[PDB]
DNA sequence: CCGACTGCGCATCAGC
DNA sequence: GCTGATGCGC
DNA sequence: GTCGG
C-alpha cells in the first residue's frame, strides 16, 4: 500500500523503535514498535484512531495512545524532545557505524565522541570492525542493485568451483527470492567432506581465493564455519560501492535446512515452522525431527534438498520467489 | 501478574 | 596463560 | 511494548 497512508504512524513508531534499541537499549520494545510498525505498514486502509490501529496484532494501548496524539496534533511531544536531545540523537547516530552498538556508542559519547569527524579524530580506540564500518559507513548504507548483485554472484561461484569443483555455493537471503535489490550478500557454502559427524581450511580456501582475485577487501570476523568482511565489483568508470558479505560453512546434512532458513522470509519461516509443528516436526536452522507422543525430538531426519523439508511437512515446494510470507 | 520475545559465531572484555 | 561473559551482527 | 499462560 501507499506510504501516504500510514506513513505518518510508521515512521513514528520506526524512530521509537531505534532510540529503544540504541539509547534505552530494550531490545524487546525495540522489536515490539517495529512489529507494530510492519502491521500498520500492511494495513490497506488509512487509519483514523488509535482504537481503529489497536485491533492489529502487534498495537496495544500505549502505541493506539501514541497514535491518538500524532492524529490529533501531527506530531509526538516524546519524539519532538528526543530528537532534540544531543545525547540521546548522538548515540542513536553512532550506532549506524557497523560495530558500534548501543553500549560503544554510550561510551563514546559519554567522554564527547560525537561525531564521524570525532571518530575520524580518534581512531585509536575503535577495534577492528569498527574502522571498517568507519571508514565505509556511506557504502554500507547503500542498498545493493541485483544486476550487481548478479554479477558479484558469478565471481564468488567461479572463484569457488576454482577452488574446488566440488564444493556448494547457494546465494540465499533477499536475492535468492529474487528481489530487485539486497542490502548485503549472503553466500552458504558446503562440501561433501563435512559433516556433522565429519579439513577446517575449506571455508578459509574460498575467503583466500576471494581475495586474491581482489573481491574480498577487508575481513570484519572470520572463524572456521562464518567470514563477514567486505567485497567490491572490479572498475574507467567509477569504481562501486564496497559491500557486505557473509560466508557461512555448514555441514553437508545440514546444508539445505540451512539454505531454507537463510532465505527467508523471517516472515516466512516463522509459518513454516508454526505449520511444522502442527504436523509433528520441529525446524530450526539447523535439522528437522519428529516430535514423538509426548515431545520427544527423534534424531534429525535426512535433507539432501529444500524440497524434502517441505515434503516432511506435506506442503508443496514454494519457489524462493514466494516466499515474503 | 509476569515471563517470553532465536540463539549462535566471532572478537574482545572481565576475571581467575 | 585459560575460561566464561559480554558486545555485536544477523 | 505486546501478548498470553
Ligand atoms: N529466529 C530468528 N531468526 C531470524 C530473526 N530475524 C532474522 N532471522 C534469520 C532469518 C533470515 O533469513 C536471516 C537474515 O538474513 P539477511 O540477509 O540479514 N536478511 P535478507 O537477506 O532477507 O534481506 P537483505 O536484503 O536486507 O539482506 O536470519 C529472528 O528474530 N528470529
Ligand atoms: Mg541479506
Ligand atoms: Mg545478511
Ligand atoms: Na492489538
Ligand atoms: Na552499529
Amino acid at each position: 500500500p501507499q506510504e501516504t497512508l500510514n506513513g505518518g504512524i510508521t515512521d513514528m513508531l520506526t524512530e521509537l523503535a531505534n532510540f529503544e534499541k540504541n539509547v534505552s537499549q530494550a531490545i524487546h520494545k525495540y522489536n515490539a514498535y517495529r512489529k507494530a510498525a510492519s502491521v500498520i505498514a500492511k494495513y490497506p486502509h488509512k487509519i483514523k484512531s488509535g482504537a481503529e490501529a489497536k485491533k492489529l496484532p502487534g498495537v496495544g494501548t500505549k502505541i493506539a495512545e501514541k497514535i491518538d496524539e500524532f492524529l490529533a496534533t501531527g506530531k509526538l511531544r516524546k519524539l519532538e524532545k528526543i530528537r532534540q536531545d544531543d545525547t540521546s540523537s548522538s548515540i542513536n547516530f553512532l550506532t549506524r557505524v557497523s560495530g558500534i552498538g548501543p553500549s560503544a556508542a554510550r561510551k563514546f559519547v559519554d567522554e564527547g565522541i560525537k561525531t564521524l569527524e570525532d571518530l575520524r579524530k580518534n581512531e585509536d580506540k575503535l577495534n577492528h570492525h569498527q574502522r571498517i564500518g568507519l571508514k565505509y559507513f556511506g557504502d554500507f548504507e547503500k542498498r545493493i542493485p541485483r544486476e550487481e548483485m548478479l554479477q558479484m554472484q558469478d565471481i564468488v561461484l567461479n572463484e569457488v568451483k576454482k577452488v574446488d569443483s566440488e564444493y556448494i555455493a547457494t546465494v540465499c537471503g533477499s536475492f535468492r527470492r529474487g528481489a530487485e535489490s539486497s542490502g548485503d550478500m549472503d553466500v552458504l557454502l558446503t562440501h561433501p567432506s563435512f559433516t556433522s559427524e565429519s579439513q577446517p581450511k575449506l571455508l578459509h580456501q574460498v575467503v583466500e581465493q576471494l581475495q586474491k582475485v581482489h573481491f574480498i577487501t577487508d575481513t570484519l570476523s572470520k572463524g572456521e564455519t562464518k567470514f563477514m568482511g567486505v567485497c567490491q565489483l572490479p572498475s574507467d568508470e567509477k569504481e562501486y560501492p564496497h559491500r557486505r558479505i557473509d560466508i557461512r560453512l555448514i555441514p553437508k546434512d545440514q546444508y539445505y535446512c540451512g539454505v531454507l532458513y537463510f532465505t527467508g522470509s523471517d516472515i516466512f519461516n516463522k509459518n513454516m515452522r508454526a505449520h511444522a509443528l502442527e504436523k509433528g516436526f520441529t525446524i530450526n536452522e539447523y535439522t528437522i525431527r519428529p516430535l514423538g507422543v509426548t515431545g520427544v525430538a527423534g534424531e534429525p531426519l535426512p535433507v539432501d534438498s529444500e524440497k524434502d523439508i517441505f515434503d516432511y511437512i506435506q506442503w508443496k515446494y514454494r519457489e524462493p520467489k514466494d516466499r515474503s510470507e
